[PDB]
């Protein structure tokens, strides 16, 4: 059968609302007057009234601003009636994709992380993991996408960069030797969160790491 | 800098184990001896010891099969590292993805589901809604789509389409005039749920619909 492909709304448009998507018609119209209707999650099950359908003209309206992060996707049915209240048609999917917006920013699942690490590592061991979240979309596009870097170390002794962080897990690794418990017990590491894969918002925390014995 | 691209591995391999992923190599090595080690979830951090590295000769290996639905990518961090204990490289990401197989069935929820409907309604009004899981991808593959069908309604009375039940949301709609609570309070849907978009493997289950007042 010829069926509507499946429509792109992007979450949060501007309006006007109620927005035209999409004009349903059986060519059976011709013969009888035909009353069309939707059914689905979204139209007449919860999320109840977020789409409609105008029973004579056959336009589908989407009646407010879309949340991806609420719910990405719907499937409906249209279906044609008769005056006399006979259905003329198999009923058809209509698929609404909702887009997603770069609407929510990194955010750390805490404001301070604590590790420790013994205090005769070599290069090469893992630490600790930090983690931030984003809501966004990170299958189809970065917007969800969190990048991690280290902004700083305190202190910088024995030098700067004894440790590192893995770019997408968070994972802080030592990456020099020299750590020393007697010499310098706790390390208090600026974290960056930076979600478009490191191109959009970013956001900070700290990472205090314990020298052990 | 020139890195490793995303190495991807299917789920359920059947070896040899541990298997070659990849050879780490930094050129440095023909100036002093090079030690390479990898850390991360899936190498030194949870689960541990999925992956290893040889450290003298840089292979990169798998240790057992891996499984999508536990675990879908990994990344950790290469290190190489001088006979001394200095890191000669800033570290290395490594990716690995696993791809899917479809390696599950789908299951309903429950084996029978209950709902109800008013006698008068006219075609295109949501009854309930079935639902099936099946754990495989659904994003990259069909493996994990579920496809659902009415496959018989007992009794055929007033006649046999009386419902209909959307292919993606197992939504079960009226899609004929005739119900009646005097005439038949009751209806029993069969209903299927088959993966890869209705050719993988079918399972069935029980809808009762009761018809009110
Ligand atoms: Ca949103
Ligand atoms: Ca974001
Ligand atoms: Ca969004
Ligand atoms: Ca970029
Ligand atoms: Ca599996
Ligand atoms: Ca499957
Ligand atoms: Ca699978
Ligand atoms: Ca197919």
């Amino acid at each position: 059968d010829w069926v509507v492909a499946p429509i792109s709304v992007p979450e949060n448009g501007k309006g006007p609302f109620p927005q035209r998507l999409n004009q349903l018609k059986s060519n059976k119209d011709r013969d009888t007057k035909i009353f069309y209707s939707i059914t689905g999650p979204g139209a007449d099950s919860p999320p109840e009234g977020v789409f409609a359908v105008e029973k004579e003209t056959g336009w589908l309206l989407l009646n407010k601003p879309l949340d991806r992060e609420e719910i990405a996707k719907y499937e409906l049915f249209g279906h044609a009636v008769s005056e006399n209240g006979a259905s003329v048609e198999d009923p058809m999917n209509i698929s609404i994709i909702v887009t997603d917006q770069n609407d929510h920013k990194p955010k750390f699942t805490q404001d301070t992380f604590r590790g420790s690490v013994l205090e005769g590592v070599l290069p090469g061991t893992s630490v600790m993991q930090v983690t931030a979240t984003d809501e966004d979309d990170a299958i189809y596009t970065y917007n969800g996408v969190v990048a991690y870097s280290i902004h700083s170390q305190e202190p910088k002794d024995p030098h700067d960069l004894m440790f590192t962080i893995h770019r997408s897990t968070g994972t802080i690794s030592v990456i020099s030797s020299g750590l020393d418990r007697e010499k310098v017990p706790e390390y208090t590491l600026t974290i960056q969160a930076t979600d478009m894969d490191g191109d959009g918002s970013t956001t900070t925390a700290v990472a205090v790491v314990e020298i052990l014995d």
